[PDB]
């Protein structure tokens, strides 16, 4: 037993390690984007670059589960990180529709964690939780949900124009 | 009654006091340990520093209790501040066991306090403990056991210049 | 055929998404170093945070051959970044040992590389792994080297003293 | 011969005589394109000022192989600068087309040159060739062809908007 733990259950030690798994998945399925939409036959720069930070900005959710393990004396254990489920996005629509349900999940998985630390009575996990990830998962939530609702009304898929337009003045 | 109070429980306000209680134990023990490591024959100053530091640290929790008291309408009541456990302190890696213990205690009495919160549904003091208390007690705790870790490396008790070296590196 | 395609061949296109899974692999052997040193019971940091810091270089390094596919016309295609071969590093010397052995499969791998874009005449990818990859991989084969003469100077792995002076004034 | 003549053989300063000529070939065309969007019944200014900038940038490429030439003791032989194949450009669409067309001629010329230089020996006048054109070729190529993905998008030629959109929005 880890000289520094206490009030850390196995179970949410395990779980913080398929959640970090999970946040590396997130990580590079948006860098699979953010390839696709740097292609010269795609070539919306902007949404590319949307992709690339948010693809950064998981990886840094990862290493935060990381850190965290250690501060309560739990032990990393990696798994590989599974290839993208797609190996092209079709365009801006697509793509944005697959992110919005890529963040759910990985909201899902947060949500189903803090579950986990409540019941194991854990609220040191459970602040984590609510301080550093579920404010943003809903935020981000919000904002591709946003996109889509825009891609919509631009018309999306059929019209190339609106699409041009999109990454133009909204990203 | 208090012409402020509402939903502090009778339960958690005298547990607000006895937590008070113990912040300034640990207040006192940290000084003994400073004041050891001042003596002309121990000699570390970093180390003495270090739990001198901590010591002020400790006071500020036991103040920041006080002025919870009083913003929910409790009342604070204070007890005698039982001296340190040991008059001297033996060594770096001694002392470090030491505080990683009462750390752990003062830990444990938080998580005792949050759990009290939740039963008597109090979530304002539930907030309190997890944005003021929990998180600085964990890094603590994996700060001081990182230096335990490091001071078993170094080759305490028996290494003097072992505990030279980390006086003089790590703190 | 991608409109912007020339003089970039199939065997090339393949060679250069598999060298970027090899540049997402070593990433992640990287953090679990990083992972490994900032354990409670292990606690050298600052080796933690070089480990860290060549974890980032490295997937700036595959973000650079995604780059390179797209401009050349080839298309990305993603596979599984696979776990680390081992959970648990031993100490500094048996990390930087693997970093070492790690650091120049890369530079293999970049040299074979360099070998069929020289077979198949493609003086844009020979000019970019020399130019982008070759120096940068000898110079960090050459630090690690050091490191590890270093370290074996300082009677690792037997000699938590030397293990610790490294950790304060190498890295 | 020349006093400073070493390693030069006298295919490669042809080769490189020809390849002058081609880059002021490639300079008079993109100021043909620039002419033609600045018409009055064309009106594409920022269109034409992209070209006009890249007719700037091919000059320099070739004032540069002629101070190539005379730093190897070559001697610079001139010829005609060929007038455009076409005296109109169509629209946005057809003109990208057209210049993507040219800027792999030219990449053509200089991989050619590349390889001839490569026959001879001539590590210099390869790394002059890698160190300052294959790249920029590169990266210019891959820029029309997102611009000509992104024309097609906008519906051009057809779509009038969609090419006043991309002169307002892409250069
Ligand atoms: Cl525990
Ligand atoms: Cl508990
Ligand atoms: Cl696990
Ligand atoms: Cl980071
Ligand atoms: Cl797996
Ligand atoms: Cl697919
Ligand atoms: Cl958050
Ligand atoms: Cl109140
Ligand atoms: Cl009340
Ligand atoms: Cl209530
Ligand atoms: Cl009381
Ligand atoms: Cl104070
Ligand atoms: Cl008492
Ligand atoms: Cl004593
Ligand atoms: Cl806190
Ligand atoms: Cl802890
Ligand atoms: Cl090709
Ligand atoms: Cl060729
Ligand atoms: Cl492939
Ligand atoms: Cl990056
Ligand atoms: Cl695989
Ligand atoms: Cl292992
Ligand atoms: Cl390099
Ligand atoms: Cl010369
Ligand atoms: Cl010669
Ligand atoms: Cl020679
Ligand atoms: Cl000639
Ligand atoms: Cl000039
Ligand atoms: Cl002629
Ligand atoms: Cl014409
Ligand atoms: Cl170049
Ligand atoms: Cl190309
Ligand atoms: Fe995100
Ligand atoms: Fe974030
Ligand atoms: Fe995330
Ligand atoms: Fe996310
Ligand atoms: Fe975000
Ligand atoms: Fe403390
Ligand atoms: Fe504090
Ligand atoms: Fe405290
Ligand atoms: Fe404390
Ligand atoms: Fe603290
Ligand atoms: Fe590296
Ligand atoms: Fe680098
Ligand atoms: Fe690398
Ligand atoms: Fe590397
Ligand atoms: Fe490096
Ligand atoms: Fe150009
Ligand atoms: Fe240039
Ligand atoms: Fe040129
Ligand atoms: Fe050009
Ligand atoms: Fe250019
Ligand atoms: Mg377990
Ligand atoms: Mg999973
Ligand atoms: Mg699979
Ligand atoms: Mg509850
Ligand atoms: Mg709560
Ligand atoms: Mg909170
Ligand atoms: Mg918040
Ligand atoms: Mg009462
Ligand atoms: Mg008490
Ligand atoms: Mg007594
Ligand atoms: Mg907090
Ligand atoms: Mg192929
Ligand atoms: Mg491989
Ligand atoms: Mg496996
Ligand atoms: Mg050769
Ligand atoms: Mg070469
Ligand atoms: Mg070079
Ligand atoms: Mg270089
Ligand atoms: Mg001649
Ligand atoms: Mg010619
Ligand atoms: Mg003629
Ligand atoms: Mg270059």
């Amino acid at each position: 037993v880890s000289q520094v733990r206490q009030n850390y259950h196995s179970d949410c030690e395990a779980a913080v390690n398929r959640m970090l798994n999970l946040e590396l998945y997130a990580s590079y399925t948006y860098s699979s984007m953010y390839a696709f939409f740097d292609r010269d036959d795609v070539a919306l720069h902007n949404v590319a670059e949307f992709f690339k930070e948010h693809s950064h900005e998981e990886r840094e959710h990862a290493e935060k589960f990381m850190k965290y393990q250690n501060k309560r004396g739990g032990r990393v254990v990696l798994q590989d990180i599974k290839k993208p489920e797609r190996d092209e996005w079709g365009n801006t629509l697509e793509a944005m529709q697959a992110a919005l349900q890529l963040e759910k999940t990985v909201n899902q998985a947060l949500l189903d964690l803090h579950k986990l630390a409540t019941d194991k009575v854990d609220p040191h996990l459970c602040d984590f939780l609510e301080s550093e990830y579920l404010e943003e998962q809903v935020k981000d939530i919000k904002r591709i949900g946003d996109f889509i609702t825009n891609l919509k009304r631009l018309g999306l898929p059929e019209n190339g124009m609106g699409e041009y337009l999109f990454d133009k003045h909204s990203v």
